[PDB]
């Protein structure tokens, strides 16, 4: 049956240099989060109603985000080519408090929030099934386009403008989404 989980979630730790960092994650419910990691692995498939990723400070430097829909899209590797992206977001790496509004789920003057939420209203298909990291990088090695029906989309993070050559703390993403969840199954 239906199920739905509506929940926030640390999802990743930021640092900072002078050279231009960028990575990526994969937007599956193994991936997000650790709690969901575990939660949703008791059904078979799932459907994002809602999805939104949301830096929190705590500088010098620049944040920058954005997703692709594609798995087989190459990376983003200049701020620049990052900068086209649907979602596309950036702020300062020591701005951010505004956002906790989303995380906290409450109230608002968001403006000045570094935070971006999946299409949904444009992704592939509408049931995915639960797959892990390994699967993804797995399956990659054979088609691509095998993918983009294994995950919904990918966020692209970039981190540059650091004062330092060694990383330093800025801050951090959480996730916040709406999912739902068929078909039980032994974890």
């Amino acid at each position: 049956g239906i199920t739905v989980l509506t929940h926030s979630e640390l999802s990743a730790e930021i640092g900072v240099t002078d050279s231009i960092v960028v990575s990526s994650e994969l937007v599956m419910p193994y991936t997000v989060g650790t709690w969901l990691r575990g939660v949703a692995a008791n059904w078979s498939k799932y459907s994002w109603l809602s999805v939104r990723y949301t830096y929190i400070p705590s500088t010098a430097g620049s944040i920058h985000m954005g997703f692709q829909y594609d798995m087989a899209d190459t990376v983003p590797v200049s701020v620049n080519q990052l900068s086209n992206l649907r979602g596309y977001v950036s702020g300062q790496v020591k701005s951010g408090s505004a956002g906790l509004c989303f995380i906290n789920g409450t109230r608002s003057d968001t403006s000045t929030a570094i935070s971006t939420t999946l299409d949904v209203s444009k992704l592939g298909k509408k049931w995915y099934p639960y797959k892990t990291s390994a699967d993804y990088a797995t399956a990659v090695g054979v088609d691509v386009n095998i993918a983009t029906p294994l995950v919904p989309a990918r966020l692209v993070i970039a981190l540059l403008d650091g004062s330092s050559s060694t990383a330093v703390a800025a801050g951090r993403i959480y996730c916040t989404y709406t999912i739902q969840m068929i078909e039980p199954t032994a974890s």
